[PDB]
């Protein structure tokens, strides 16, 4: 699937995770543009 | 309950899924920006 808020869920920030990584997560609200 | 975008998921175009019937699908987020 492709990463976006609908499949994922956000807790504290990103120095607490071992083994992190970086990537895109897309917001589909942004192109809609209401 | 009326079919939305945030009761389903969707995977795949409605070809070759059998038995698939074509009804609307209203999604909640259009009424709020009209
Ligand atoms: C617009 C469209 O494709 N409507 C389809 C129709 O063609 C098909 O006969 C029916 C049964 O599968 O499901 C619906
Ligand atoms: C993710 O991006 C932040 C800010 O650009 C950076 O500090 C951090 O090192 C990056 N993490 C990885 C795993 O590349
Ligand atoms: C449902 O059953 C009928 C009668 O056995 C059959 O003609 C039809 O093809 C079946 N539909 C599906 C999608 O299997």
């Amino acid at each position: 699937q492709i990463i976006t808020t609908d499949n994922t869920f956000v807790s504290g920030n990103c120095d607490v995770v071992i083994g992190i990584v970086n990537n895109t997560v897309y917001d589909p609200l942004q192109p809609e543009l209401d």
